[PDB]
């Protein structure tokens, strides 16, 4: 049997890097090597496998399981269809990377505009992302495997024939689909939990009518919060009714709202899926963390870790498979801090399972109550983790903290109907 955790890295960690978060993969892998991995090493380990090859060469045919073929064909040749925008680029070769292309009218049909402007290398970064997630899904389906971790994937906004929010191919959907065909036909329900600060609209649209994939998204929601969808009334369609869950949060929400509500929704989702549940895929963005410039929430590292600990614990008990993906996140150090403690939790949990234990997190500090964990001084990027140099440290809040739902909140009202039909039945 292989090590129960596969950490999908690849040989060029910049392959999937995007122009706005170009350095982020480096912070994440650095934090994994110096915070999460050592305690389970002796690199060699019986807990995790550091995957660096082979990455399948993927093309249009490995993405048609979800995406419209004309859309994919266009992405795969778009860099041949116009010149680099040299007015937009004040720094010239050899000191530039991934520059914007000049737009063409055909970009409009496929949403390749604004934040999804095409750039040189875009098809290669799409290939790296999809390839990594497909490899992670295939390794996860092997026996003896508890989890596969691809911090570089998780482009949850892409739709069947539209790009959006920096996502072109939806490797979440493609990863769920590849997992789906490789799991036993007796047990292959999938729960996908999306704790990125933005509505997982691509993923939800791919499974709106499906009752074998339950999509649960936590996200900020409000006027001028991207992408605009994800209200409490989106509950699915047809056979899929009841298998789409949204937890839309007020801008600035803290752990006391987000964590409480996600715990409540996750337990509902476990129930709606019952014993057919086989795998959980976690889309773990770090832009919900307080201080993020684009996410408009105020979660703590400990709060995000807490949500994910509930999913890991349930997967360990019932012997499920876990596919962990990254997503958004626009502070490099917050992204690596979060990736570090979530990964250490996954390893600690898998190590506990192989020893027969029922206490899963004994090797990984709980940042919700331990505010003294230091960033490893061996981190290459260590000097960036100030002023605290602690694993829970976050930049000052960009939006005011909210601890109570606003007056009139439809989230509260939906609780209200149910939350009093509870105390009534218990009487
Ligand atoms: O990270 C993401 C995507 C974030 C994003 C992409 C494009 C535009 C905006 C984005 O966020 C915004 C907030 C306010 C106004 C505009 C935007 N998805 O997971
Ligand atoms: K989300
Ligand atoms: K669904
Ligand atoms: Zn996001």
């Amino acid at each position: 049997l292989p090590p129960p955790v596969a950490i999908i890295v690849g040989h060029n960690i910049d392959a999937s890097a995007m122009p706005l978060t170009y350095e982020r993969n480096r912070f994440v892998i650095d934090m994994l090597q110096h915070y999460a991995c050592p305690v389970f090493s002796h690199v060699s380990s019986d807990v995790f496998e550091w995957v660096l090859e082979p990455f399948p060469v993927v093309g249009v045919e490995d993405m048609t399981a979800f995406h419209d073929r004309a859309y994919l064909n266009y992405l795969s040749i778009r860099e041949a269809l116009s010149e680099v925008d040299e007015r937009a680029s004040t720094v010239k070769p050899p000191l530039r990377v991934l520059p914007d292309l000049v737009p063409i009218p055909a970009d409009e049909e496929y949403g390749l505009v604004n934040e999804n402007m095409p750039f040189v290398g875009m098809w290669r970064t799409i290939q790296a992302t999809v390839s990594g997630t497909l490899l992670a899904a295939r390794l996860l389906a092997q026996p003896g495997r508890f989890a596969a971790i691809h911090w570089f994937g998780g482009r949850h906004h892409a739709k069947k024939s539209t790009a959006g929010g920096f996502c072109f191919a939806n490797d979440v959907v493609l990863g769920v689909l590849e997992l789906k065909k490789l799991l036993s036909s007796d047990k292959n329900g999938i729960l996908v939990v999306d704790v990125d600060a933005h509505h997982g609209d691509g993923t939800q649209s791919a499974f709106l009518h499906d009752n074998s994939v339950l999509t649960l998204s936590m996200h900020a929601h409000g006027v001028g919060i991207f992408p605009g969808t994800g209200g409490i009334e989106e509950i699915g369609a047809g056979l899929g009714r009841g298998f789409t869950m949204n937890v839309p949060l007020p801008e600035g929400a803290t752990d006391i709202l987000a964590v409480t509500l996600m715990y409540r929704s996750i337990h509902f989702a476990f129930k709606k899926l019952g014993e057919g549940l086989a795998a959980i895929v976690i889309v773990c963005g770090s832009d919900a963390l307080s201080g993020d410039p684009l996410g408009a929430l105020n979660l703590t590292v400990g709060g995000m870790q807490s949500i994910i600990r509930l999913l890991l614990k349930e997967a360990a008990r019932r012997s499920l498979k876990v596919l962990l993906l990254g997503a958004g996140g626009y502070v490099d150090t917050s992204c690596a801090r979060l990736a570090g403690v979530v990964t250490k939790d996954v390893l600690s949990c898998a190590a506990a399972m192989r020893l027969g234990k029922t206490e899963y997190f004994g090797d990984s500090a709980n940042l919700g109550d331990n505010l003294g964990v230091a960033v490893p001084e061996g981190c290459e990027y260590f000097t960036r983790y100030g002023p605290s140099f602690l694993m829970h440290g976050l930049p000052p809040a960009r939006v005011s903290k909210l601890y109570r739902l606003p007056y009139g909140s439809p989230l509260f009202m939906r609780m209200q109907r149910a939350a009093t039909k509870e105390a009534l039945r218990r009487r």
